[PDB]
């Protein structure tokens, strides 16, 4: 009953891909909440097995040189530790950004989400490339999940 | 039980961004419908307090100068009434168009979803950039929500 | 209790648009389940009628000519049978490739879900246009749904 979370910025041998977003907001301010789940090193912590309702939406943003390439892939991964040595990713989301050279900024949100068994325990994070392009404001970026059943 | 909500396109001082959408279906038409809450000048009603996911898709569809520079930045927010003077923004998800000169078209479909603590008559509502570049066929564009406990 | 699937990539007259994706996993292997559904012939079929949150994430990722345009217009729809001669649209979701020229490469991924009322027997599919840019790996390309009253 109520095992939900919303959590937002702040304003065997495998590793994860990315860089491990732990900014999250770690304390109930508002857009963010914790029920019957909890936050730790900006992981979800189940407490209670079932199908869970998992996403992110992650905001890239950013300003745009000769003979300068500049592609940016801008990827969202959501891993899982489980009772398994190594991070076992659940769910990826990409997007290039424009080629053109007239391009002078970058805008790209990226959500994605999914139902997956979760055992008491387990944990859930998310990662991104390009961590340094990410916008933190609490409406643009966070993490959530909610038991399904 | 069964309090959710689907509603499609039919074919303390600070303002809300963007422009609200308040073109959305108000009959029982098929793909929308009501449960346990209601639809008034565009907002959803809230009949229970609770923990709702709440989501919008915005289809973002237009046709493409010398010397004009034609950027767009395409954002769609979600936004609360509540028992404050002001709305609150809960959620917002952004895209930028093709900078190519050579751009003869864009479709820029904008989906974002998460879960928010609502009270009894708390009130939500979508508000976009670029509102004349919308498509409000009823596949297209949607805003939604459902009670997770 | 606990109706719900999610199901992923493996590594009257009128006509569905699209290519419908059929390859989806159809065996029980972790991240894909079904719980209270069936999967046949790459259609989710429903037993229990009530208000499901449908979803899909489809990966196009390509890479990219004189006096050829080359825009992709990548589209996802999510249709239903019912008892009706035509399968149904429920959601579509769509983006447009870089125009430039110098593009070498595209990553789009698109997400959309939304609350649908379903009678038992009906089938809910993912269709696509491009399918031969679709990456198939299990964490970048799913379909699901469940229950939500
Ligand atoms: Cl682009
Ligand atoms: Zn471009």
């Amino acid at each position: 009953q109520r095992v939900a979370a919303h959590i937002t910025g702040t304003r065997k041998n495998e590793k994860a891909l990315g860089r491990k977003i732990n900014s999250w907001e770690s304390s109930r301010s508002g857009h963010s909440f914790l029920s019957n789940l909890h936050l730790r090193n900006g992981e979800l912590v189940i407490h209670e097995k079932g199908f869970y309702y998992i996403y992110s939406q992650t905001y890239f943003r950013f300003q745009e040189k000769e003979n300068t390439k500049n592609d940016k892939q801008m990827v969202q991964y959501i891993y899982k530790y489980t009772s398994y040595p190594a991070p076992i990713l659940l769910m990826k989301s990409a997007r290039n950004s424009c080629w053109s050279k007239d391009a002078e900024y970058g805008l790209y949100s990226i959500y994605q989400g999914g139902i997956f068994e979760l055992k008491e325990n387990d944990r859930i994070f998310v990662s991104v490339t390009n961590e340094h392009l990410i916008d933190m404001d609490h409406e643009a970026s966070f993490f959530g999940a909610f038991l399904v059943g």
